[PDB]
């Protein structure tokens, strides 16, 4: 039956552009759009949780331009999601993010925090490493108060740390044909079932979705 | 077209489909089972042969332990072959994992197959044997809990490069995870570690991969590469 929790790696957009002779900013633009149509689509056939991919810790390496427009546009994540029904949380650091993204992501999350279907969230300057370390660096701060003993320390324990929380990804996919997790949910991901396509973001249609779907089923865990 | 100088100095190994392999052919799923460590050194050989520095292979899960009590108690038997089947191999041998929620006849079988190796100037083979990617992870963490309280290190130096030196599995993480059977998944082993690897996933069985299906592995590892 239908995988509850799929987390997306959104990769591609950039070789989408470049390769159809675009502008990278055109690639870019179709990130929120493709991804509020897979909560529609992934709604409908009765998925619970989305956990996607959308700037990583390692992307501000990037060029300042791209990274530039990226942050300018992450603010269009309000007018894609307010009215969608969807619920939207983000996991990373957001106080590195400039603070008009800030404000329009708590804006977001607060609009949409009543919603009762599907719950999207977003990793916007996220990393796996990040995510252990913030559990780690919260469980050590316990621990020299006496809230907790070294012997307390148990996978339970992280599951509530963490930023990402159970239940955790039945289903990975990644678009754009490279197979990796790239610093993404990694204590999250230990019993997830990965599916890798060529196919770009941007090109990712509810019959790719369904074919990913559909591939996960087949599969005995 | 093997580049032999962009050989992965590191290749993680998921060795899966021994139950599998032997059911296909009506055996017992114990005769798959020993055909684990002599298919993993001759993999050694070949990587050896082929310039890869460190093999890690996931030879026994923290969830293991939920298999049926005869599977478990016929492996943890078995795992003390390896003495036998390294000691004289020319590999360096390391463990990971749980050493003593084993039992003591395997945990002394270890230490000497350890101590027999650790001058062997060659491939390093680590095992991982009882251990889990979790498992890993906390084991770290109570070890900087433990630093922290003592003086020994302030909440200020936890960070990534911390992290990397009290995990078990060390630098340079794999860059290549290869795991048969055809299963798509990691199933707990170095998650961590694992977090820039590049993932082959092939529908051969672990007693029926060679040198070939390994090559393959290598070149499309190399055609990727970024
Ligand atoms: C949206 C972000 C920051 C990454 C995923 S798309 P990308 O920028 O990595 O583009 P390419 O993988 O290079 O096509
Ligand atoms: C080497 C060990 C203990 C397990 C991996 S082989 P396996 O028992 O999982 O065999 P199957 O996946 O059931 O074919
Ligand atoms: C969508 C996303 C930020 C995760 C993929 O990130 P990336 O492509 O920038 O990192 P990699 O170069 O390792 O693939
Ligand atoms: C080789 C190995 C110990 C990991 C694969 O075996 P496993 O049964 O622990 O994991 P799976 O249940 O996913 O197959
Ligand atoms: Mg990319
Ligand atoms: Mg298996």
């Amino acid at each position: 039956l239908m995988p509850k929790h799929i987390a997306l790696i959104m990769d591609g957009n950039r070789r989408w552009a470049k390769d159809k002779g675009l502008d990278v900013s055109e690639g870019y633009k179709h990130l929120f759009p493709k991804l509020k149509e897979i909560c529609d689509i992934s709604s409908k056939l009765g998925i619970q949780v989305i956990t996607a991919f959308a700037f990583s810790t390692e992307n501000w390496k990037r060029a300042k331009g791209e990274v530039d427009f990226l942050m300018q546009m992450f603010e269009e994540l309000y007018d894609e999601f307010s009215r969608s029904g969807v619920r939207v949380s983000i996991i990373g650091c957001k106080t590195d993010l400039p603070m008009t993204l800030q404000k329009c992501i708590a804006l977001t999350e607060e609009t949409t925090k009543g919603n009762k279907g599907l719950h999207l969230v977003i990793a916007l300057n996220y990393g796996g490493y990040y995510d252990i370390l913030q559990a780690t660096k919260s469980i050590v701060n316990k621990a020299m108060n006496g809230l907790l003993d070294v012997e307390d320390i148990n996978k339970n324990l992280f599951d509530q740390e963490l930023e990402s929380k159970c239940p955790n990804p039945d289903l990975l996919i990644r678009t754009g044909g490279d197979q990796r997790v790239s610093n993404f949910l990694l204590w999250q991901l230990a019993y997830t079932e990965f599916y890798f396509t060529k196919t770009l973001f941007p090109d990712f249609g509810e019959e790719d979705l369904k074919e990913a779907i559909i591939n996960f089923q087949q599969r005995h865990r």
